[PDB]
């Protein structure tokens, strides 16, 4: 799984440019689902089994991101970010672009009062991205406006530990991906591998009578993290208590349950403080959300593909 | 080229089933390239020549279709549609399989005013497809879930024009072959005979296809607006030649394959038209066929333009 992890977290996908983990999924599925197609949004579906019952399992295959928005005489880059990317992860960081592109991440101010002023409210628009031009008409050739980037950060183990990039959620979409290389399905099993529609714009059209998101949550094991319901590495799949949830998708709840509970499988209940189809959400503690360098404990990854697979194999 | 627009158009190749075409393109290529590939996803790239100068032509291998998403307890399928398929163009309409199963499209309400008001809006939701199975059991063992179907209709001579299913984009697959039969190429020629990356079934994608290349030419379908009614300010039609596709947000380097390819069919007599707006790594024009009734399982060309499509990349590229 280690392999599957480092291509997904690695490949280029930030949001409206998934082309690279679409291709990286097919290419790991081949020889294990039984047909695939892209729908009219660009969310990539995928189907192995024939049982009655029909489950969706969906992960997001965006991450996040930055967008060029101009150019200055000089060459250097202003940008803006593509989903939840904070300007303090960006500070000194690189950036890797589309095309191959590496730029590295600055900050406008120079004396130690403006530098410490700017960075006490730090917004994008005192960041800048240096590509090494030296004017606009060569920059715009390198990188033009518009060029999304990632984070130029990769996968490391770190003591046991996996860190990479977009572990939200390329870590779902392995297990995902995982459980239809090792399953037997007794149930129709759609893997559905969607993208983010922007915040402020307006199901995936297959049937099915239970859908399971394969998530990320927030692990709260940190210095000083204190807190009831915290969810830990190494405390297994995180199962989520919806307040609102439904009959049916408490029903859900319930057999992965009884499913972890007769397996001997670790899990935990996530209780937050403060579509149609009857669902249920499975997370993977991860540390370190939206930085460079996402946490995760691979035994909680295992055990959510071995729940996945008691609930839905022969 | 009859035969060959016969075989490509009635071939089976919805998403990711598309064997049938490439095999049929691998057989009409033999002896007319130097080598080819299958990548991972199931692209098809051929190549011929040893120019310089390096030059990519591409057509898409999927058609539209339908694809089964539930089976009921009599054994009457649910379908979505895969590409454009319209509702309308699937009433009473036979089914293709890959296994060569047929089955025929219906539609429910059993009153007359049932049927009139599920027409007056039709959605996929009120279709079903009956494949003659009389349970579950027995449709699911003939046709699964996941299942994809083609327009069960095959290629016709109209007085002079040619009519088949899918010449979206199979007449692009033919006008490709068609040049590497002929060409004696005065560049590195690739033909890349590409799967669906994208949401829809033509297009690259601006992912390359792993051929470094310095042009890329898409041959594709466009709609030839020549039938009743049709008020042709700059429309394309049939008999007009290849259709020049004029790029608004176009490269430099893009303008300048598509003045180039105006300056070979003046020079080389060949008849062409401009495809006029409505309202980036590897430099690429593309060139349409014009096509009457795109999506429906009689889409017409006029031989006419396909071999002086042909003829425009032989010319534009066999110098």
């Amino acid at each position: 799984m280690k392999e599957l992890i480092r291509k997904l977290t690695e490949a280029f996908g930030p949001s409206g440019r998934e082309e690279e983990v679409r291709s990286i999924i097919l290419e790991e599925l081949e020889g294990h689902i039984d047909g695939h197609r892209i729908d009219g949004l660009g969310n990539l579906i995928v189907w192995k089994g024939s049982g009655e019952k029909k489950v969706i399992l969906d992960a997001a295959i965006d991450e996040i991101g930055v967008v060029v928005t101009n150019v200055d005489d000089k060459g250097f880059l202003t940008i803006e970010p593509v989903g939840g990317v904070s300007p303090y992860m960006l500070l000194g960081k690189r950036i890797r672009f589309e095309n191959g592109t590496i730029g590295v991440v600055g900050m406008e101010g120079e004396t130690t009062e403006e530098r410490q002023e700017n960075v006490r409210k730090l917004s994008f628009d005192k960041l800048f991205i240096d590509i090494g031009a030296n004017s606009r008409e060569e920059a715009q050739k390198m990188c033009p406006i518009g060029s999304f980037g990632v984070y130029d950060s990769g996968f490391v183990e770190v003591s046991g530990k996996y860190v990479s990039k977009a572990m939200d959620d390329r870590i779902g979409c392995a297990v995902i991906v995982e459980v239809f290389k090792r399953i037997k399905p007794a149930v129709t099993l759609y893997g559905v591998f969607s993208v983010q529609e922007e915040v402020g714009l307006v199901g995936y059209g297959v049937p099915a009578d239970e859908a399971i998101a394969i998530d990320v949550t927030d692990s709260a094991d940190t210095p000083k993290a204190i807190k009831r319901h915290a969810m830990r590495l190494s405390g297994g799949p995180a199962l989520k208590v919806k307040d609102r949830a439904s009959i049916s998708s408490k029903r859900i709840l319930e057999n992965l349950i009884e499913i972890a509970e007769k397996f001997d499988i670790k899990y935990q209940m996530e209780v937050l403080t403060f579509e149609g189809i009857p669902s249920a959400t499975v997370s993977i503690p991860t540390r370190y959300v939206h930085s460079p360098s996402e946490m995760i404990a691979p035994d909680d990854v295992e055990a959510t593909v071995d729940l996945l697979i008691r609930y839905l194999g022969a």
